[PDB]
């Protein structure tokens, strides 16, 4: 038992960062087989920052000007393309180190991990989530970007986020792996803020279901709610809607304690109002968004 | 900016991960160089676990009673042998994924990554805290003993944990990689509890120190006070007395944001005394005591390994 913000195990991304640097600007690349994955904004100046014309200042680029460097290793450049806000230097080796992978773009409400990285060299690893605003709440100083975010279901390695960028707000941007971002951001530095950001619903009734498990059952009480009411009350706290897909989702949570679906809605619904009375749930004295139902039975028995 | 609970990358400590089963008991073990170590209570039945004899369980062992899997691999044991509660056995092959590594014993307060394993296999890593009654507030199923926890200082892995059973109040109890205990625990189905657990101090002041520097400031104010008013405080709120020596280990944080250690103590004071005046503090609403200043200071400076 225990409850805890676990990541995936590191180690087969790890062998897959490298160095990318073009003129001044040195920042992180994710290599598997013969291609480097970076932040197309690498190739960017000093005035280039606010109307970067990519096509126009890539086209003026060949292979020899970009720096790839795997720890010593410096890798030779022999091709360049661009999709989307991506990057993609082709390179005469494969990485010995490719692990199983593949490139999906996930939906808010999705977890994943993320191996922080500078100059190439992995620093520390962490759980995000993709907030409805299409940000992630990130720990990432300058240097971090082409950092990546992937879960590994079943030693196949899925890249989900590529870092890009900071918001005045102090939470994060990014693409997917094929270059196109998360929300209505742009890779130039024009005044940019993510919209308010909500509650993930589906990932707190997740965690309470989780509790329950562990063997907590305070919060719970004789009420239940429809669908309806429960979106009419919790919208009233920034709270994300709740739809049948999510109910469906938290089915076999509801059939192993067995709490329904709507039960545990009415559960929350008291929780939002009351508050905790100093007490906590799995070590957290707030509502924890940032498991998914996924995470939930991947971590508890 | 931002901050987040954070482990050291765990790829060169999933290199050393393999499986270990004697009898009707597989779990897990750590390869280095031409050894695994694993806890010796791999040994013992169900029935053995209730009043075990480890030397007598042991001698009646051989080297081919213990099957090592390495992925598809049988490792060859050629030598078994126990220190203190971890089971050493020898085999006919050194790992090539052997990392610069040292065995460390952590003190209560400090910090370090878990890689939670099954069958050999890693699954998860997380940060935890040694809490001040030797118990660490772990995630572990069935299937996890001998997994590790770890710290990384430049290129050299130190190894301070290796797990061993869940206590009845879902805390967790282990060794370090010389098989002695933290805490007054012992490997024998038996009835252990936690001593009551108290708050890291210092740690509560490093996390304190992190959200200003990523600008969470409200509870700061004008005030000061004194180690011996602050510590009669501490004592009443069952936080950890506050050492000279942890207020010069917070110097960093107390320079690089113009707040003093005693000046941040007296936000602190208000703060158990008044509440967090239903605010948050870096999206939380406890006090967090599972951050070092170390650790505050290499996620604010971005160290890399
Ligand atoms: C890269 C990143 O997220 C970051 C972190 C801290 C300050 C600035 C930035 C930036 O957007 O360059
Ligand atoms: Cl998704
Ligand atoms: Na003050």
């Amino acid at each position: 038992s225990g409850f805890r913000k676990m990541a995936f195990p590191s180690g087969k991304v790890e062998g897959c960062m490298v160095q990318v640097t073009c003129g001044t600007t040195t920042l992180n690349g994710l290599w598997l087989d013969d291609v480097v994955y970076c932040p197309r904004h690498v190739i960017c100046t000093s005035e280039d920052m606010l109307n970067p014309n990519y096509e126009d200042l890539l086209i003026r680029k060949s292979n020899h000007n970009f720096l790839v460097q795997a720890g010593n290793v410096q890798l030779r450049v022999i091709g360049h393309s661009m999709q989307n806000c991506v990057l993609k230097l082709k390179v005469d080796t494969a990485n010995p180190k490719t692990p199983k992978y593949k490139f999906v773009r996930i939906q808010p409400g999705q977890t994943f991990s993320v191996l922080a990285c500078y100059n190439g060299s992995p620093s520390g690893v962490y759980q995000c989530a993709m907030r409805p605003n299409f940000t992630i709440k990130g720990s990432f100083l300058n240097g971090s970007c082409g950092s990546v975010g992937f879960n590994i279901d079943y030693d196949c390695v899925s890249f989900c986020y590529m870092h890009h960028m900071e918001l005045p707000t102090g939470v994060h941007a990014g693409t997917d792996l094929e270059g196109n971002f998360y929300g209505p951001f742009v890779d130039r530095q024009t005044a940019q803020a993510a919209g308010t950001d909500t509650t993930i619903t589906v990932n707190v009734l997740a965690w309470l279901y989780a509790a329950v498990i562990n063997g907590d059952r305070w919060f719970l009480n004789r009420f239940t709610t429809t669908l309806n009411d429960f979106n009419l009350v919790a919208m009233k706290y920034n709270y994300e809607p709740l739809t049948q897909d999510h109910v469906d989702i938290l089915g076999p949570l509801s059939a192993q304690t067995g709490i329904a679906v709507l039960d545990m809605c009415a559960s929350l619904k008291e929780l939002l109002q009351n508050g905790m009375n100093g007490r906590t749930i799995l070590g957290s004295a707030l509502l924890e968004d940032e498991f998914t139902p996924f995470d939930v039975v991947r971590q508890c028995s």
